[PDB]
């Protein structure tokens, strides 16, 4: 019913690690999209709620998720931003799809264990 922050973090962290461990597929996701540096000023017109692995880890590390679904929501947010913004055959889009494949395989038992 109520989750202890360090147990939530401990349960969920392996699924985040699984994504980080994807090389090269995690690489575009390990840090926030910076549209200024990238010269893509349209990015925040399309992606209103940016999300990336570094931000997810920080939130997981600083008790910012009270329930497991808020974490799942952020991972899906990351994916959905990338699938909306990028070409289907782009490196980023293909990479994202791999992260989603890994995440689907990792999350389901963890959500089962958590209740």
């Amino acid at each position: 019913k109520i989750f202890k922050p360090e147990e939530l973090r401990q349960a969920l962290m392996p699924t985040l690690e699984a994504l980080y461990r994807q090389d090269p597929e995690s690489l575009p996701f390990r840090q926030p999209v910076d549209p200024q540096l990238l010269g893509i000023p349209d990015y925040f017109d399309i992606v209103k709620n940016p999300m990336d692995l570094s931000t997810i880890k920080r939130k997981l590390d600083t008790g910012q998720y009270q329930e497991p679904w808020q974490y799942v929501d952020d991972v899906w947010l990351m994916f959905n931003n990338a699938w909306l913004y990028n070409r289907k055959t782009s490196r980023v889009y293909k990479f994202c799809s791999k992260l989603a494949e890994v995440f689907e395989q990792e999350i389901d038992p963890v959500m089962q264990s958590l209740g």
